[PDB]
């Protein structure tokens, strides 16, 4: 089946060769160059409203780990900004390094942060997160980027999960869990359409990049790269890196909500 990863040998420059999208014009993450970013006050700001209760379980697929919510109905939305309509929450993931001072896929005037946060939400009008995959505005994605400092307490409860999903295929119940603990004090962001960075890497994303980072300790980002990316009973490898590297911006216009 679908073989990649993020070795020298399955990793992100090889991807295009069992996968054909990874060579579209709208491909994600890219590098933010602000001085080409102009303020579009025709953006609205965007809110969500998230029901905690809608939290179903945290996985490792060996590539990352997630947090699967139920989308089966209207319970945890995101609406506003440049969305055409109102998106269910579905799940959320990190992308992270080998050490603090790298991890994050979008770069802001060549700056790359410790890891991203990623929030997929999909648009209810297209029936199904599988056929929303083949709209340019199927999914939405808020973009949380991680600096490091003073240990976060929120974040800190994700953590305390990740000890029941060590090696790829664990899977265990994380409930009453609302995501929005997380989001910084400033909601200002930018925009663009773009794709998933993993394979198949779908150009449906509607991409939703707040400008201020939320921070974690060191403590906390070494805990997250401890995850093993082998099964329970392998060879431990560490999960040590999952991003991407910036693709071409090619004819795409990046709008900002702030000036
Ligand atoms: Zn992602």
């Amino acid at each position: 089946a679908k073989e990649w990863g993020y070795a020298s040998h399955n990793g992100p420059d090889h991807w295009h060769e069992l996968f054909p999208n990874a060579k579209g014009e709208n491909q994600s993450p890219i590098e933010l160059h602000t001085k080409d970013i102009r303020h579009d006050p025709s953006l609205q700001p965007w809110s969500v409203s998230y029901d905690g209760g809608s939290a179903k379980t945290i996985l490792n697929n060996g590539k990352t780990c997630h947090v699967v919510f139920d989308d089966t109905y209207d319970r945890s939305m995101l609406r506003g900004g440049p969305l055409p309509g109102p998106y269910r929450l579905r799940q959320f993931h990190l992308h992270w390094g080998s050490s603090d001072d790298h991890g994050s896929e979008h770069t802001v005037d060549g700056v790359k942060y410790a890891a991203e946060l990623h929030l997929v939400h999909w648009n209810p009008k297209y029936n199904t997160f599988k056929e929303a995959l083949k709209q340019r505005d199927g999914i939405a994605v808020i973009g949380i980027f991680l600096k490091i400092g003073h240990e976060n307490g929120e974040f800190q409860i994700f953590l305390d999960a990740l000890d029941k999903i060590k090696t790829k295929g664990k899977e265990a119940p994380f409930t009453k869990f609302d995501p929005s603990s997380l989001f910084p004090a400033s909601r200002d962001y930018w925009t663009y359409q773009g794709s998933f960075t993993t394979p198949p890497c779908e150009e449906c994303i509607v991409w939703l990049l707040l400008k201020e980072p939320m921070t974690v300790s060191s403590d906390q980002m070494a805990k997250l790269r401890s995850l093993l990316s082998s099964a329970e009973n392998e060879p431990p490898v560490p999960l040590v890196s999952n991003w991407r590297p910036p693709q071409p911006i090619n004819n795409r216009v990046v709008r900002a909500s702030f000036k």
